[PDB]
């Protein structure tokens, strides 16, 4: 007789309204995990962040958003405005791990440069101070018809994915804390990117 020979393997499109990955922020402590799931209906987004249907997936070059709540028992998102630059936020998939670092926040030339090195590679400070990245503030509160927060570079009119582009991530929810006027943005730039089979897991995990 014979046997299937298992591996860590996933679709390429994750079904809607599916968990395909889970997310962790050790800044947040050990307990703090979500699953991700497909889709940002009202009925997605009930027991955690829902990612942006046309949006990049992890470890992506481009721009992967996701959405949550920030109110109620279990919200993801409530404390997000209490991370700072270079906090890490894990995101499993069935097959990768992947490592985003919040990005500068507010800051602008020397001190956003400065920041940038604490956590990214030279060539992405640079980016991050006066190149491409240069506009892309690491949190920021908007209206909830900013699309192009979730666009592949983040607030620009570039919406497909290119080579050139870094990958970020991208988490929005609801501000001010107990309405639903405004959004929060929050961006956060890869710094690593690599597949399971093995059970090497990143160290940005012991962190906090
Ligand atoms: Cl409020």
């Amino acid at each position: 007789q014979w046997k299937e020979r298992v591996n860590p393997r996933k679709k390429l499109t994750p079904e809607l309204g599916e968990a395909f990955a889970r997310m962790y922020i050790p800044q947040f402590g050990s307990d703090f995990q979500f699953a991700i799931v497909e889709g940002t209906t009202d009925a997605d987004l009930e027991a955690g962040p829902g990612h942006y249907n046309d949006t990049q997936l992890p470890g992506e070059r481009g721009n992967f958003a996701v959405a949550g709540h920030r109110v109620g028992k279990g919200a993801p998102f409530n404390d997000l405005g209490n991370l700072n630059v270079c906090d890490a936020i894990v995101v499993e998939t069935r097959t990768s791990w992947s490592v985003y670092r919040v990005m500068p926040v507010d800051s602008s030339g020397q001190q956003r440069y400065d920041e940038a090195m604490g956590c990214f590679t030279p060539e992405q400070a640079e980016r991050i101070t006066h190149g491409d990245y240069e506009h892309v503030n690491g949190r920021f509160i908007t209206t909830p018809g900013d699309v192009s927060t979730i666009s592949a570079l983040p607030e620009t009119d570039v919406i497909e994915a290119d080579p050139g582009m870094e990958g970020i991530m991208t988490m929005t929810t609801c501000h001010p804390q107990f309405s639903n006027a405004e959004r929060m943005i929050v961006h956060a730039m890869l710094t690593e990117h690599f597949p399971k089979n093995g059970d090497n897991k990143p160290a940005a995990l012991e962190e906090g």
